[PDB]
């Protein structure tokens, strides 16, 4: 139900910031 | 439903952090 | 209610990462 | 009581977004 | 309870943005 | 359960912005 979909798309916000991150990580090498 | 509502703002949240994600990927591209 | 209250404050967060997007493509273009 | 605290974090939180995309925008310009 | 538990971790949310804008802004610095 | 499943994707975000904003200060030493 909607709980579960509250959950889902809290997961899909942190992987949208790890890859965020690794971006980040390219720009502070080079 | 305001928990179905809360779960769309989250998948909004989400499409934000993405745009993001490629602008900074853009930006490493420098 | 509370509940709405929670999925406006959401909203108001979309909107800044609006902007945060839309800076950052600005500073890709260089 | 806590629906009401949630909200109050969120705020902040979109309070914090706002000032980064101030700081960008500075970047952007400079 | 759970509800304390969410807004703790939104309180962490806020911190971690916090630092955030503070580095940017040491960046507009440069 | 399921509040709690919510809370924990809090901290995983949590944790996701810990490393930006590492990688930020990263970048702000210039
Ligand atoms: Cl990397
Ligand atoms: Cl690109
Ligand atoms: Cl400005
Ligand atoms: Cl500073
Ligand atoms: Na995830
Ligand atoms: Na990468
Ligand atoms: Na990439
Ligand atoms: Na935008
Ligand atoms: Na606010
Ligand atoms: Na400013
Ligand atoms: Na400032
Ligand atoms: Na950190």
């Amino acid at each position: 139900g909607e709980l579960k979909a509250i959950a889902q798309e809290l997961k899909a916000i942190a992987k949208e910031l790890k890859a965020i991150a690794f971006e980040l990580k390219a720009i502070a090498q080079g």
